[PDB]
């Protein structure tokens, strides 16, 4: 398995990338962000080992960070398989109320704090939360950066195809992303959970591939 990777997309903004084996798929290329406000972290996805979660920590401590808060994307293991060694260590982690219950119902640790704001800053003015409806997952949100018009899709962006459909809402993911196209138009970069970040196209391509896996299931 490869080495945890941490990038610089510019000022404040880091893209992280964890790797992991998981059944049916091969080896899985996660990203997440940490963003950064003066000298405050925020992990945006955890890597999906508490081991990748501590490297990344350590690294942004070391550079003279504090880490304030991480928020998970969705329930699945990509994006929360950290939250149990963040609440160890007492790093506030956040999760919506419905992502929450879904790490319950799956017998996994729960994000200490829970939201259920449809749309609200994480913090004032630089890093916003939005749920577009369902798609990928019931639950599955996007971070905005307004500073530097960076979207975080998470597992929502798919421009190349669904990949897994377990968790997924076929019916509702084209007024999803239609939704997600009208608020974030002005987006510069659009960061995916696994594929290359790309310009605002990927939302359009996500709405094509969200018809055509409906169109195909029925
Ligand atoms: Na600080
Ligand atoms: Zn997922
Ligand atoms: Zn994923």
């Amino acid at each position: 398995l490869p080495d945890l990777k941490i990038e610089k997309l510019e000022e404040g903004v880091f893209v992280h990338t964890s790797f992991e084996e998981v059944n049916g798929w091969g080896v899985v290329t996660k990203h997440g962000l940490v963003v950064l406000v003066n000298t405050d972290a925020y992990l945006i996805d955890t890597p999906f080992t508490a081991t990748d979660t501590e490297k990344l920590v350590n690294w942004f401590v070391e550079r003279g960070y504090e880490i304030k808060g991480t928020i998970s994307s969705h329930f699945h293991s990509d994006s929360t398989g950290g939250i149990e060694w963040l609440n160890s260590q007492s790093i506030p982690t956040y999760a919506s109320e419905l992502t929450n219950e879904l790490l319950k119902k799956s017998g996994k640790v729960q994000a200490k704090y829970s939201f259920s704001e449809v749309s609200y800053w994480l913090v004032k003015n630089k890093i916003e939360v939005f749920y577009p409806g369902p798609g990928h997952t019931q639950d599955n949100l996007v971070v905005w950066l307004p500073e530097s018009k960076i979207l975080f899709g998470g597992c929502f962006i798919k421009p190349h195809g669904l990949g897994n459909l377990g968790d997924a809402n076929l019916e509702a993911w084209p007024k999803s992303a239609k939704i997600l196209m009208s608020k974030y138009g002005k987006a510069k970069l659009v960061v995916s959970s696994h594929s290359e970040k790309g310009d605002a196209s990927l939302m359009k391509r996500t709405w094509e591939q969200a018809l055509k896996g409906l169109k195909e299931s029925k």
